[PDB]
């Protein structure tokens, strides 16, 4: 709830000379403008003092922390660099499975890419911004051709930008890659500075924003799918899209790793980058690639495909961004368990989800959702609980804890804050009456319009569950889901913004596994 | 009705330099910042002058007390220190009943733990903050394994923090314990400073807050039950939860006394303390312990169990915090006696209750409630009245006296003030019409919403008795209780927020003992 | 959303001395008044520094770009000047096809008109304002007598004013010509300075306005049709019509190229130019030519004739300027495809069109409109896609991208901004309900009146498609189009402002080509 003007006037209180630089303001550090203040969160960070915290921490600091030490040097010491391997069969097998046929040993030395023998996996080190020891390791394993990502520490704390020590202060152009292998190929040929997102197209933590402040031109290259382009656009809004460019996906525009392997020239691809910022009026030139992609990716024109609800997939046909849907049904039918299952299935595919359930006792909700993840009854499997707990704490999944605050204004800024900090791509609220907290009809209409305004402006998909349909709700909402009863129930959809397809299908619910089936 | 800004400007009137320190502001004492002013009550207290009083007393002091002397030194002189006992059988029996097998004699000397021979009970002394003589003694007796608590003077005035002289000014970390024996074990192993609450998880008087101002990190450890965690959270709100941490209860997280006896490492338990302050958005990491506890303590998921209303227990299933319930019934059925019985039974289990009865002549109400405590007729037992009077004046039970004030705003701040000063966990108001004080319907709806807002924000359970049901009351309220007549009556519940269970059961009322039965 | 006063006060902030000159203010360049600031867009441009950008760029420039290099010198080197050709048959054939019988070799040397041998086409060079190398080439080819226009680079970026180096600073009179050959004849006889519009009567980019600031008297001569006169009037509003004059079309007032060839005196035509600015009251003197033209051009009294809807042409009889029409029909009839076809057919004749479609996913709309341009199915013709893409990116066609903005005020200024920047002569909005976002009826009436006010004031034709006719809409609107169903549909018109002709005709829609037929 702190605006940029409030940040500026607070700095003027201490008389600290600050310069408005892109996203995070730069000023001389009181504890050459090393001090950086986040525009939206006020999270301070110094390039020299290396101090981080909240805005309230900064306020208390002018009046009058972490080590992250883990047994990770052992893994580094027990792994051999790829370019220092005298073996012939081992290295040839290594590049074939990881697609490193065209990767030269010079790039390996520059990026310090290491290889581990016990599991035959790549090693991607994390270097401290201050030149200290290793901060973490990222491991990629090839299985069959599928790549498995494993990192130490947990992915929620993994904030490594590959090539950060390599890039210099005199560099203004940087290209971001969703993976790390494609970054090696991109730097090998173009030679321009490049960086990799921590968890790919999952999310971009704001802590990494100050490191990218120096660059003036930024080109996004995060895959070869419409989902990657949408993820790039969300990332663009954080970094003042007036200073960044995009590379549209296409048949002739593959990923940098495949482009070098396939022999296609990548300099032309980088040259045809289109601006991510547009005026209120645009021409067809900035849309030629998008229309071509939709013409050959009609399956990608919609959202992701659910792996547990084929019947829902054949009617809704996807889960887009910005669209708002409303779910409703009679009480006592467990309409709160289904939405947890619906969110969990989408969450398993790499979608950021946020839970703002009210009057549900979210502690109990976490238990129900975890049982759904286990696809069974966890009471009997209490012995094997740590294994599923570790698997549970790697998906993008977050919860909202409101103790006394219930106003509509309060929840909006917190939801907006959540999107900025963790790239929340999906928000679900269980009870809307608790937010309240002809008057009831008018109040219900007002809050629904606010959510529709928030969903459209922020492009984040929002799902509202209604506890007793409401007047004027259908016009504002894009989709409707009704779970009626006849533990057997059926879902009926009578409004589809994207497709205009309606229908109804039955469902079978089992309390043993808390998972619906048909 | 005095805000923090009003406190600050009043200090600026005299020009006293004050520093905003956590909860109670620190300033130089005019009668090194010894003077402390409470944020909510303004109760001044000096570390050197040792002067206490109300905010109005402070205002009158700048313009122009107690001794608490009791025959308690006799008990101390007639008791022998545990570490100075040459007997062998006596000391071995003493530790077995009190669970002091692993307690070393060095800890006994440090804490000056004494033992009394006539009744075989522990002695816990109270030391004055200024280094004066003893202020009180706390006695714990083991009977069968049950511990009985007896203190001199009365528990309402017992404000002793065990280990207060022991802790130094250069200590920033303190762990609070609900008992005293576990504090001895905690200090024996960890060696970190620790303190004990006066009456355990009952309440924390604000007078003890300035003594804890010096510490920056505070860890709560008040038992191994969900009730203890809830009590810790209420205590956290008083002491700026941004500077305190919590230890969640669990099977692998026992009390410090049992942890040392059981051999479990306690350093790990202290290391995994989770912050008591959270943002508006949280992840699953800060909820792993809570969901595990609810999975193995399903009986503790609800409130306490009544010892006198099994029929009410089988439907309501508990008495939670923050939930609001409304009681109603026809006049002349003695609906005011039942609520006194309902509060008294919960009060007997260690729950703070406040009475704001209007148009009931609370002096008469005290007589009725006391007769219910005696479980019979006190008219015949007038000879044995002092014994029950002493037993009556040790439960947490308080009353509200409103002579002329009837406005809704006035009662809200007084109720809020009562919670801050004595940890009021339950508020009951007999008559709502007296507070008033289509107009009547609108006024009744407004005040009910205010109570619901107050109950939810402060997490204090509030019960309203309605004197003739009301429109729009069911939606705002969480539970409904109706006492209809057919001195035989029956209670019907048609709304259960926590469980959704409804029913109706008869009751038999006897005027001889003023206690309902079935 | 920046007014002229805001521009003036911002300049006063830096203390830059600025002089209010006609359209674009003149001031001393900080990076003799070389700096020019656009009144409506603030697009800065310096005659010496040669720096261009947006108003926000100017704001950021005071705190603390393009090359357009193409292989065009090869074409110039491979072409021979017309006056340097020793051939006799070739030059005689060249002038007969291009109508250059009366053109003298002296004019060719002065304007540096070149001729290319491989395709037998004229060459019109583009010179940089700073005297640098060639910026572009315009090619005119004669085929049978029809002239084909081809320019390098794309017409959207062609901003060449023929004769700009030739005209001096001491010239106050300039005559604008829609073509280039007529400019050569006009300068040959009159000898007065003259310039040519980049794409003729299509549009006048604001970037060319500062170059015409020096001239005080401007005479428009853009053809011999009522459309040319209307286009001249729209151009007049941009350049303060108080300083410009018009030449009315007529039988005795042909184009300058034909006037010299036909032997008619052109000095008299230039002398009888009428002012383009009039008071609120006028006499018949300034209307004698207009009434004569309408008397002999009754076919030109209305708008253009559609080349794909003869049935619609026989009833509506044309597409005028300033008139507002409303289109409506039942959903699911593809009423959004027809309006794209209607706009595309008019766009193919040289009419600037703007798309502000809402809830249509304009990226998909571009695909549908492009398929209509191909007059068939592009899925099978994906191999021959670049050829149609190049043909698609030369018509005047623009789109509006609104992500979160939906207010009526926002869309009005953007539409007004679009007209100023690109001479938008046609605006079509697909969904009006999305702009919203008895109250609905009042809101719908208000926005329709705003569009009617905008259409009448700006003389731009606006078409609104209504998604369910509305009350009070017929009175404000000028024409109504209804597409009912009985994929066969029929269009009914029941209101014609210009003609008063009503009727209804059927239509046949084919999904293979997405083009209606009868």
């Amino acid at each position: 709830p702190v605006t940029a003007t409030e940040i500026r006037q607070y700095l003027r209180g201490h008389g600290i000379p600050f310069q408005d630089g892109h996203s995070c303001l730069r000023a001389l550090s009181p504890f050459s403008f090393s001090l950086f203040i986040d525009k939206t969160t006020g999270h301070f960070l110094c390039m020299t003092s290396l101090a981080e915290g909240s805005w309230e921490d900064f306020q208390a600091s002018v009046e009058g922390e972490f080590e992250d030490s883990e047994e990770v040097r052992r893994i580094w010491n027990r792994a051999i660099p790829l370019w220092e391997l005298p073996d012939q069969e081992e290295v040839q097998l290594a590049d074939t499975m990881f697609g490193l046929t065209k990767v030269t040993d010079d790039t390996l030395k520059r990026f310090s890419v290491r290889y581990l023998r016990p599991a035959r996996s790549l090693v991607f080190p994390w270097f401290s911004p201050g030149g200290s020891g290793l901060r973490g390791l990222k491991l990629l394993e090839a299985k069959c051709v599928s790549y498995e990502e494993t990192t130490i520490p947990r992915p929620s704390a993994y904030h490594n930008l590959f090539g950060l020590p390599l890039i210099s202060r005199r560099d203004a152009e940087v290209v971001l890659t969703s993976r790390e292998l494609d970054s090696l190929a991109l730097n090998q040929s173009t030679g321009l500075p490049t960086l990799t997102l921590p968890r790919g197209t999952t999310c971009l933590p704001p802590a990494l924003l100050p490191y990218l402040e120096q660059f003036r031109r930024i080109v996004f290259w995060l895959g070869d799918d419409l989902r990657s382009l949408e993820a790039a656009k969300l990332f663009a809004r954080k970094l003042n899209p007036k200073r960044c460019f995009l590379v549209r996906p296409g048949d002739q525009q593959p990923r940098p790793l495949e482009a070098l392997n396939g022999g296609f020239n990548l300099s032309r691809i980088l040259r045809t980058a289109l601006p991510a910022w547009h005026k209120s009026i645009v021409s067809f030139r900035q849309l030629r690639e998008e229309v071509l992609g939709e013409l050959s990716n009609v399956e990608q024109a919609a959202g992701l495909r659910w792996s547990r609800f084929p019947d829902l997939n054949r009617i809704l046909k996807g889960h887009r961004k910005g669209e708002l849907t409303v779910f409703t049904g009679p009480t006592g039918s467990g309409k709160t368990t289904f939405i947890s299952e619906y969110a969990l299935d989408l969450c398993s595919q790499g979608v950021n989800t946020l839970w703002g359930s009210f009057e549900i006792s979210n502690v109990r909700l976490a238990r129900v959702m975890l049982t759904q993840f286990a696809e069974g009854r966890l009471e009997d499997q209490l012995d094997k609980y740590d294994h599923w707990a570790d698997r549970f704490e790697d998906l993008p999944l977050y919860f909202m804890t409101f103790h006394g605050q219930q106003s509509i204004r309060t929840v909006i800024d917190t939801m907006q804050h959540a999107v900025y900090v963790y790239d929340i791509c999906h928000v679900i609220i269980d009870n809307l009456q608790f937010m309240m907290g002809t008057d009831r009809i008018a109040a219900q209409d007002y809050i629904i319009g606010v959510f529709r305004k928030f969903a459209t402006d922020n492009n984040c998909h929002v799902t509202l569950v209604i506890h007793p349909g409401s007047a004027k709700a259908s016009q504002e909402a894009d989709n409707v889901l009704i779970l009626q009863d006849r533990g057997k129930r059926y879902l009926q959809v009578s409004k589809n913004r994207f497709d205009g397809d309606v229908g109804v299908f039955p469902l079978e619910f089992n309390k043993n596994s808390l998972t619906f089936s048909i």
